[PDB]
This record gives structure tokens, sequence and C-alpha cells, in this order.
């Protein structure tokens, strides 16, 4: 599903994003555009084998199983393709995990490069919330 900007954004709200460990929803919004474009089928091949996939391109190699990632690990307990669906939940709860594990939201390649130190609140500018 190709999510609308404001109705994302709703959708993380629900599900406890907002200010989760500090970091304002805007942040959030930001994360899921410059990663996957609001799409959640997204997925993506990294040059280590290993797969990114869904909304915020959770990583293979530590925290999905897809059964083609020869010594990975499986932190959030879920078989990668959960993190596809249109309902955000398993993502939602499996970002939560990667953001308590030490580096906050620096795990997420382009929210360091594209929304960290920028005006993130303008991505929910104009929102019903």
């Amino acid at each position: 599903k190709v999510f609308g900007r404001c109705e994302l954004a709703a959708a993380m709200k629900r599900h406890g994003l907002d200010n989760y460990r500090g970091y304002s929803l805007g942040n959030w919004v930001c994360a899921a555009k410059f990663e996957s474009n609001f799409n959640t089928q997204a997925t993506n091949r990294n040059t280590d084998g290993s797969t990114d996939y869904g909304i915020l391109q959770i990583d293979s190699r530590w925290w999905c199983n897809d059964g083609r990632t020869p010594g990975s690990r499986n932190l959030c307990n879920i078989p990668c393709s959960a993190l596809l669906s249109s309902d955000i939940t398993a993502s939602v709860n499996c970002a939560k995990k990667i953001v308590s594990d030490g580096n906050g939201m620096n795990a997420w390649v382009a929210w360091r490069n594209r929304c960290k130190g920028t005006d993130v609140q303008a991505w929910i500018r104009g929102c019903r919330l």
C-alpha cells in the first residue's frame, strides 16, 4: 500500500511512535518518506547479501528472517515478509526494538542523512491528528 503523508502520520500516532524514545512524529514520517516513499512493499538488496524490508526498510542481517541471509539473527522474531503488509503493526513493533538498541534513529541511514537536524515538523503540517 502507498500511504498518504497525513494518513501514515495518523497510523504511526495510533501505534505509539509520537515521542517514542524522544523522537517526534515528524521524525518517523520523514524517515519513511526517504526510506520507502511511503510504500509498504518496498524491498532493496544490500551488498553484503542481506535485504531491507518495508516502510522503514528493516534489515534482514539483524532483525528478521528471510531464509537467505547466512549467519543472520532474527531479533524481532518475525518473517521479513510480515514487514511488507498494509497493516504497519509488525514494522512499528520492530522499529521500537531497533531504536532502543543504543544508537537511536541513526540506525536508519536516510534519517541520518536527510531528516536529522531538519525541520521535521513540516511532515505533519496541515494534518488532522
